[PDB]
């Protein structure tokens, strides 16, 4: 029986929204612990029968790209770290080391000779070298989609299982800029038992330390029972470096970082250096160190203390290993043999720490508090809130979501069949998965890497996109060709993908025009794929070389179509205006595609000599003073002109939208009768402070509230069609487009911040909704969390990640903005939503990047805007920390993140073409998704295995009866099932053998993975 995720408010010891509402956030000088207080302890707490057990855990933080590329770091640093770790752990059996980033480990291990491979396996098997988390990367937690977090986790852990025979159950996340409960959600469903985090607001650290609530059972905000709970250790101090990990006083801790004595070119900023430990100083050195340890121990509830020992790209040099080990070993021998300290200290791993903690727990020595909520937005000091990276490098943030979908579609389309090794399907998929996985890094998607590194990530993602296209088009050709005719050349392009929104019109001219002519080719077959497990209709568009084109399905039934011009916007440096030009050689044909669950549908575009019976033509109206003609070649309807004026548009039975004379939305009217609800789009700009701390790739430090962009008298293009209408306007830095297809409008912004330095461009919605100080934003496209605007915090602190959506509501009305890209946003006043488009910053913000953000490029941001009445919806109570989408808002999100894929047959004639694939696939309830379908075995395996990740969201009950839907049993999607197993989300561990070989559907908010086994 499913837990109810709406109506019962979990009773937790710490609820982060509630904590935020009560805490003061005062930035007072706490002493040597600058953001804390002078910790005191009772020397008598520890004694002979109750010792402080201390685990010193060596580690090295390796970025897969930041200041250097992945490969540059691997060559310069990481290969030497790992080679030295191998040698040193081999030679010194007591020494320990933890490793997080499997992308680097896999790269290293692959290059190892067999002898060294065996030595590596042995130091892993005996517990000396321990993998923590074991993801491809240590991902960003703000911008990343949960699906990509899981992908990168699986990529690393799958490698680890195969080659190292280990699956980590403890996670180490020292570096993401703030933390998401999406992590324990995924980890707990992937066999994890424990996790550790570091970058949380200094006020939160202070507050939880005071209550000894730095270790907690982290459960989801809607989880009443507590089954999602994962034990979490928050580190207490400012950094994960050695000076901030031994205890409260960095001036003391720095003296126990033995790499800082001079020969390594490092020093202690506190002006007191480390000194080599000798018999003459060991007593006083131990006095100091033990005192730090005991202070740190006061902040926690057991007699087991974690002491991380490391920093960025540490343990690189042979002499570094020795100097750390030998000095710590002198300290341990003295400390452990001095009874008065009542301490037992040793090198340990992370799992060792957690094991001992839980032993203390089980001996009744400690009980841990429960917690729900998130740890955004991070500030490491004063008013330096890390909300900048929610937006930095928006082009690549958008690319992430595009590749996210291509990877899923490529894996799904090819999963239906087993492929010969010659097809190189597995090879292309692995490359795509790894490149997408790499980008999840906390300097990848965050946009906090150097310019040349950002370029590396883009190059890597482009190759992944190409790999996905190859797999997809080979798969379509196979699924839709009579088997006895199917004749694959595995290097041949049977279909080319056509993507309307990536890179996007005005970003790159990348789409092929379907070239038809009564002297060249009369028709073209196209194919749509629907990765979602339900029947779907969506308008699709193609470029064609003639406006006289009509559409049929493969039963030759006419399909109603619309033809519109191809409009491109140009910043005209002669006229000094941004205005549209119509193509005289290409046209857009638009029609409604209908596609089976997880399936494919074929249509045919055919040329004629004159206007086809089932194809209409959009009117076009260019609104501006001083117009000139806009010829459209063969297009059958003349462009009309007018002075700027308010306009109103309605497609189908849909909403009626009213626009200002500047081409911006002003109101939405849901039905013929209802109010024109005030909903105004506005573009504004934030600056940078002229003195004090400057905004950079990480930090958002505005010089006050945003100011309106001066719009002048912009050119407005109105296109009106039976299937699709739109209003587009050429604003400074933005071509803003409102598109209507009969439901919630789509918004597209072609954002080109040009050379406007020290500017952040925000898009704001102004309504009269009585939201007060409440708004909702999502975490990793997984869940919506209630936010409260706090005026006791600066503007930048009220910014949150908008990875896929945000909304405001009152008793009666909700406005939901859904995104096709992660960006930063807020509700800075009742009735408002805003979301940053791009940011261009001249200065570095002193977090190590060593540069500003001056490499902006045009990006096409996409959105859906959903205005709804919600007075009839069953919503959570006022004290519940979650929110939930409606059915319409959820479908709108799916249309942005997982649209229909479009394929154009690349040759003249497709012999043996079939009309449809998947017509017999079950059409599942709308809240359910097949997030992943992946074949897990190569063709040579006798027993074939296919993995499925199944996710159910939770949608509001608002009085709309449920359509008739079919039970989806993933284990019976493929023929000849011999076994169905429930597994961890990584597919790595079998959890339940399933009766009747039937996969149950999952509960609201839950995610399950299944593997079906098949006789081959
Ligand atoms: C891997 O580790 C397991 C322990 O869980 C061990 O029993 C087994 O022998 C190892 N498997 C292989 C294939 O070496
Ligand atoms: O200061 C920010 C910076 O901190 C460290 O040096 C690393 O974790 C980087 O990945 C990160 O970007
Ligand atoms: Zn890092």
């Amino acid at each position: 029986q499913c837990q109810d995720v709406v109506q019962d408010v979990p009773n937790v010891d710490v609820q982060m929204l509630e904590l935020y509402d009560r805490m003061s956030f005062k930035d007072i000088d706490g002493g040597v612990w600058k953001q804390g207080w002078n910790i005191k302890y009772d020397p008598l707490k520890y004694n002979a029968h109750h010792k402080l057990k201390v685990f010193v855990v060596p580690h090295s933080h390796n970025d897969p790209g930041w200041i250097q590329t992945f490969e540059e770091y691997y060559q310069h640093d990481t290969k030497h770290i790992l080679s030295n770790a191998l040698r040193h752990l081999h030679d010194n059996p007591e020494m320990k080391f933890i490793w997080a980033e499997i992308s680097y480990f896999a790269r290293f291990y692959h290059d190892l000779g067999e002898n060294k491979k065996l030595q590596m396996k042995s130091i892993v098997k005996n517990g000396q070298l321990e993998f923590v988390t074991g993801g491809w990367v240590m991902p960003d937690e703000a911008n990343s989609h949960w699906r990509n977090v899981l992908l990168q986790l699986t990529e690393g852990q799958t490698w680890l299982k195969q080659f190292m025979n280990v699956t980590p159950t403890a996670s180490w996340a020292i570096a993401p800029f703030g933390h998401s409960p999406t992590m324990p959600y995924i980890l707990q469903k992937s066999g994890f038992k424990n996790m550790l985090i570091q970058r949380t607001h200094y006020s939160v650290k202070k507050e939880l330390a005071q209550q000894r609530q730095l270790e907690f059972l982290w459960r989801q905000i809607w989880d009443n029972k507590g089954d999602t709970a994962l034990f979490t250790h928050m580190m207490p101090f400012y950094s994960y470096d050695i000076p901030h990990t031994c205890g409260p006083d960095p001036k003391v801790c720095c003296q126990f970082d033995f790499k800082r004595m001079g020969s390594f070119g490092l020093s202690c900023p506190w002006k007191v250096p480390p000194r080599t430990i000798s018999d003459q100083n060991v007593a006083a050195r131990s006095d100091l160190l033990v005192d730090q340890w005991k202070k740190k121990a006061e902040l926690y509830r057991t007699n087991v203390l974690l002491i991380p020992l490391g920093d960025d790209f540490r343990f690189k040099q042979n002499t570094e290993w020795d100097v750390q080990r030998v000095n710590y070993e002198r300290l341990f021998e003295h400390i452990n043999s001095q009874a008065h300290f009542n301490v037992q200290a040793q090198f340990g791993t992370l799992q060792e720490y957690f094991d001992a903690v839980h032993q203390a727990e089980r001996a009744g020595q400690a009980e841990f508090p429960t917690l729900s909520g998130d740890f955004f937005t991070y500030a490491d000091r004063s008013d330096n809130y890390w909300s900048g990276y929610y937006t930095s490098r928006p082009y690549h943030k958008r690319m992430d979501r595009v590749l996210m979908h291509y990877v899923r579609a490529a894996e799904m389309l090819s999963a239906w069949h087993s492929w010969d090794g010659m097809a190189r399907i597995e090879e292309r998929l692995e490359q795509a998965r790894r490149e997408l996985s790499l980008f999840q890094h906390h300097d990848g998607i965050t946009g906090t890497a150097k310019t040349h590194v950002v370029v590396d990530y883009e190059q890597r993602m482009q190759e992944a996109l190409k790999a996905c296209q190859m797999v997809m088009q080979q798969s379509v050709y196979r699924l839709l060709t009579k088997p006895s005719i199917y004749s694959p050349d595995f290097s041949f392009s049977y279909f080319t993908l056509d993507d309307s929104r990536w890179p996007g019109s005005g970003v790159e001219d990348s789409r092929t025009t379907i070239i038809l002519g009564e002297d060249i080719l009369p028709s073209k077959h196209v194919v749509m794929h629907n990765t979602l497990p339900h029947w779907r209709e969506q308008l699709v568009d193609f470029y064609v070389s003639s406006p006289f084109v009509s559409v049929t399905d493969l039963a030759n039934n006419p399909v109603e179509a619309q033809v519109s011009p191809v409009w491109s916007w140009h910043h005209d440096t002669l006229t000094k205006t941004i205005h549209p030009q119509g193509s005289t050689t290409k046209y857009r044909i638009i029609f409604k595609a209908r596609v089976p669950p997880m399936g494919l549908a074929t249509y045919v575009l055919t040329i004629s000599d004159s206007k086809p019976e089932h194809t209409s033509y959009a009117s076009n109206l260019l609104l501006r003073k001083n117009p000139t003609s806009l010829p459209l070649g063969q297009y059958p309807e003349d462009v009309k002109f007018g002075d700027p004026r308010e306009i109103s548009l309605r497609v189908g039975n849909g909403p009626t939208l009213a626009f200002s004379e500047q081409g911006l939305l002003k109101s939405i009217q849901l039905t013929q009768d209802s109010p024109h609800v005030p909903v105004h789009f506005k573009f504004l700009k934030y600056g940078v402070r002229s003195h004090g701390d400057r905004s950079g790739a990480y930090l958002f430090l505005p010089n006050g509230p945003a100011s309106p962009v001066e719009l002048g008298q912009p050119v407005v293009l109105v296109t009106k069609g039976k299937l699709e209408s739109s209003v587009s306007v050429g604003l400074p830095s933005v071509v803003h487009q409102t598109i209507m297809r009969g439901g919630a409008p789509e918004i597209r912004n072609l954002v080109d911040i040009g050379s406007l330095d020290n500017t952040e461009i925000v898009m704001r919605l102004e309504t009269h909704i009585d939201s007060g100080d409440i708004f909702y934003t999502d975490l990793n496209g997984l869940q919506f969390i209630k936010r409260r605007r706090l005026d006791k915090l600066p503007l930048q602190a009220n910014y949150y990640p908008i990875p896929s959506g945000m909304f405001i509501e009152d008793a009666n009305t909700r406005l939901t903005l859904l995104t096709g890209q992660p960006l930063g946003g807020s509700s800075l006043a009742s009735g408002e939503l805003e979301i940053m488009q791009d940011r261009r910053l001249a200065s570095d913000d002193e977090r190590g990047l060593g540069q500003g953000v001056l490499d902006n490029k045009p990006v096409l941001h996409i959105y859906r805007l959903v205005l709804e009445k919600v007075n009839n919806c069953v919503r959570p109570s006022k004290l519940h920390p979650a929110g939930y989408l409606t059915s319409a808002a959820h479908k709108a999100s799916q249309s942005l993140l997982d649209p229909l894929d479009k394929f154009i047959f690349a040759e003249n004639e497709w012999i043996g073409a079939q009309g449809q694939f998947g017509g017999d696939h079950p059409s599942a309830r709308e809240d359910l998704d097949v997030s992943v379908m992946r074949r897990l075995t190569k063709s040579s395996a006798k027993t074939q295995r296919v993995g499925y990740v199944l996710h159910r969201t939770n949608l509001m009950q608002c009085g709309t009866p449920e359509e008739h839907t079919q039970k989806l049993d993933v284990c019976h999607l493929l023929p000849n099932v011999a076994r169905c197993e429930r597994t961890t989300l990584t597919f790595l561990q079998n959890l339940e053998h399933l009766d009747g070989m039937v996969a149950p559907e999952v509960c609201p908010m839950e995610t399950a993975a299944y593997v079906s086994s098949h006789s081959s």
